[PDB]
């Protein structure tokens, strides 16, 4: 079993490791030893900072693959150092900064990186890819959500993943394609009612589409992000007085994060629509929170995992991969949901 | 000739000082120099520290009124410091206690105290006076704002006073008994004249619970709209909680602070078995004074005049009973009129 890094031992981080410790020797750094201690049992904890450049890529030459589940703030250089240190890396951070940016580098350096490869973007992408190859697509559509079982006043929601990263889905603007052309809206401005089987939710334009905006030319696409009532309306009015300005959004999750903390379980929706001259495509799952992680986790780092070692397997080319190509390929997209199934993700259509 | 302590050079201290200026031999005693400063030129200033009762006692014997305008949590004690004093008082301050507790007291000192003598309560609690012997009355209504003439967003306002009418409850009559309830829970629309107002139960009854024997009984605060609905979810979430409060205000205060001109409104209503009557009154920000201190400083002002007249018996007196009186309330409404202050009706 070849050794594997795995960056940052959060809930994603966490699960991509037990999903990988058997065929891999796994390799966990972190900066939080609480974390670190979560997984001992399955993975061999490193005390590294991501933070220290130099000091991250040395420590990637011992390694043959590298996974970044960091928090997005670090993403772009963890790639970097990957880079640098020539080590091939599946990361899914949910970087600000454009992992495109550093192609060349990247095939220079002969090493592989996929990037976005979570739920979404990444499973959401790889959708799409598919979508992309067996229609000519016109418009295309993503409606996802993680969710509370059991939602609860007065927020709604459950935090299951990086709260720093989340607020941002609200507080920058989101792009979609709109007649054949990228364009930007308020996310928080256009909410609508959608309903999916028996939810009901409340629906935002957001900014997850990312890589897939160059990559999938189509005269529409838009990624709606889904949230139980209630929710919204409030997040907007602490927007709009300043809360989460860099200066206080530490302080105002200190307040809100508690509330957003509460014991229920949490799923996962995802509908992909892809209309075309000639027929329409639709993808859709649901997940649930088992024994041991949550749905958010659990596709979201399964789902990383499962590219890891399409990755190690020699599969793909050197440079910056958006997840959507693994859609694209027949070969790759097939085992992609083989081993989702097997999982028990469930992708349906 | 006839000399007169105020407590507090704030912004009510240094109004009334200003109306009492050329009548009365006008001193005024306050903790802070900078607050002295602004007021020299027509009263002289003292240092005087509230918190010390028998210093209070020892200053307060040289005059024959005080006038109260101090912060709430001093106010109680400078009523008890003028009994002891054996001077009549006339407190403007928003203390949390019961005034009518020190009745006896003052009765057996000989001297008279009225208290809560500002814009609300004060004159509304005069104009529901007026109403309360005018008609059988059931149902009282008072609605007040001190609001900018000019409403920046989000807020749509110009403290911790603020925020504590928020999180506190509100006392009302219902039924002909006191209830208390969520401040936030009963928002209303209301429009007075040209204005649209969002509106809320406030804490501004007092004395009238007690005093007017009404069937129901309320005090609504006014507000532009789009800032309570924006308060209430602060509320919600826990910005509001004493841990967060600091820094929740450190987020919100500057929204609320923009160049803009205040004014007063007020609305009383008063409905009885037979009839209805009500009285309604708007002020501006002048050259010197706010609205809020304008209205407030002046009825104050007003109402030491009448005391220190020797009009009114020995005790504690809520400021209602003014506007009980046909003398009284003329007298008030007459000298507000002067200043540039109508009401009508
Ligand atoms: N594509 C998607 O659906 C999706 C979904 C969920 C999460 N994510 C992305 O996955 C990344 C992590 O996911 P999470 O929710 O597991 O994040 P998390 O915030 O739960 O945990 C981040 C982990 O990184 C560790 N860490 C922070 N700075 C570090 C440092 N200097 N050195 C070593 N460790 C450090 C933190 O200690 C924490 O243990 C985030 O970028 C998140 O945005 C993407
Ligand atoms: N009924 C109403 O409409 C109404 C309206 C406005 C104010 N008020 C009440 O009037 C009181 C004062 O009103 P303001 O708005 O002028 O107050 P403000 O807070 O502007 O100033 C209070 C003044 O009190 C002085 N002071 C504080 N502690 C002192 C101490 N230990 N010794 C000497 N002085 C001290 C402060 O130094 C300041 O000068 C407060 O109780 C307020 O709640 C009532």
């Amino acid at each position: 079993h070849m050794k594997v890094l795995i960056l940052g031992a959060g809930n994603i981080g966490r699960a991509i490791a037990w999903d990988l410790k058997d065929e891999f020797d796994v390799y966990i750094g972190d900066v939080n030893n609480e974390n670190l201690e979560k997984v001992k049992e399955f993975a061999t904890p490193l005390k590294v900072d991501a933070s220290n450049f130099d000091k991250l890529v040395e420590v990637m030459k011992e390694f043959e693959l590298v996974i970044g589940a960091l928090p997005g703030f670090l993403g772009f250089k963890s790639i970097k150092a990957a880079i640098k240190s020539k080590v091939d890396m599946v990361d899914v951070s949910f970087m600000p900064e454009n992992p495109l940016e550093l192609r060349d580098e990247a095939e220079k350096a002969q090493v592989t990186i996929v990037f976005d490869a979570g739920f979404a973007p990444g499973l959401s992408n790889i959708l799409m890819g598919r979508i992309f190859q067996e229609l000519d697509l016109k418009e295309g559509y993503i409606y996802v959500g993680g969710l509370p079982k059991d939602p609860k006043p007065p927020l709604y929601y459950k935090i299951t993943w990086s709260p720093r990263d989340l607020i941002e889905e609200y507080t920058r603007p989101a792009r979609v394609i709109r007649n054949g052309k990228v364009s930007k809206v308020d996310p928080l401005s256009e909410v609508k009612k959608v309903k999916i089987g028996k939810f009901e939710f409340e629906a935002f334009i957001s900014d997850g589409l990312r890589s897939m905006l160059e990559t999938i030319n189509s005269e529409r696409l838009e990624e709606w992000t889904l949230r139980w009532p209630g929710h919204l309306e409030k997040i907007k009015v602490l927007r709009e007085l300043g809360f989460f300005k860099p200066e206080n959004l530490d302080f105002t999750l200190r307040v809100i994060e508690p509330l957003m903390r509460y014991e229920t379980k949490d799923f996962s929706i995802m509908k992909v629509v892809g209309k075309g001259e000639e027929g329409e495509m639709e993808f859709f799952l649901y997940d649930e929170e088992d024994s041991m992680f949550s749905s958010m986790s659990r596709v979201t780092g399964f789902t990383a995992a499962i590219i890891s070692r399409i990755v190690a397997e020699n599969t793909c080319t050197f440079g910056v991969i958006p997840p959507e190509i693994l859609g694209m390929r027949e070969d790759t997209f097939r085992r992609i949901i083989d081993e989702l199934k097997e999982r028990g993700i469930s992708i349906e259509g």
